[PDB]
């Protein structure tokens, strides 16, 4: 898509239960979408048992629409309309969410 480079984890899309219970995941930003990555997992969570997902994750893009912009509370209207399943995009991204935790 763009050339090679290091970071050989690529995306990939993690099935999710409804979006509605999915609370045990949390979501993290900045401003005008500067980027918004996967904060930490909450055990007994649908995200956490049905998904792989965990904190240091970084998300590109959630049941369609792309949240590569999109600020921190914008990332949180594409989850709670997610429905009954929400397709979230995963890559090993430690540096980029290493910004937040400092």
């Amino acid at each position: 898509f763009l050339g090679e480079e290091d970071i050989p984890r690529e995306p990939r899309r993690i099935v999710i239960h409804r979006g509605s219970t999915g609370l045990g995941f949390n979501i993290i930003g900045g401003e005008d979408g500067e980027g918004i990555f996967i904060s930490f997992a909450l055990a007994g969570g649908p995200a956490d048992l049905s998904g792989e997902l965990r904190k240091g994750d970084q998300i590109l893009s959630v049941n369609g629409v792309d949240l590569r912009n999109a600020s921190h509370e914008q990332a949180a209207i594409a989850l709670k309309n997610a429905g009954q399943t929400v397709t979230i995009i995963a890559q090993y991204k430690p540096e980029e969410y290493s910004r937040f935790e400092a």
